[PDB]
């Protein structure tokens, strides 16, 4: 509600919108979450992109998409334990045994 509100000012800049995807992230509803993401991941920065891959990635394993969960993924750095998680899953989707 507090973002609603905050937002009904106007669209601005980066750490306000992240903060609502990952509300409805955390509240588990996953279709709105990528009709928000669709809408917004081109006209945005690519660090910002880096930040919003992990909920991409997530809710669109909620939505089973998962042509769209490997182009997600291709951002996310290695180092990362999430990022490493998300590619074997997605590598585990598709049956390949040995990776």
């Amino acid at each position: 509600v507090a973002y609603d509100k905050k937002m009904d000012t106007n669209k601005d800049d980066p750490e306000l919108m992240l903060g609502r995807m990952r509300c409805l992230e955390a509240l588990g509803e996953w279709g709105q979450l990528h009709q928000q993401c669709c809408e917004k991941w081109t006209l945005v920065n690519d660090e910002t992109q880096a930040k919003m891959a992990r909920m991409a990635a997530a809710a669109a394993w909620g939505l089973g998409q998962w042509d769209s969960m490997e182009e997600y993924t291709c951002m996310i750095p290695r180092d990362t334990h999430d990022g490493a998680f998300y590619r074997a899953v997605l590598a585990l989707h598709q049956d390949l045994f040995s990776l």
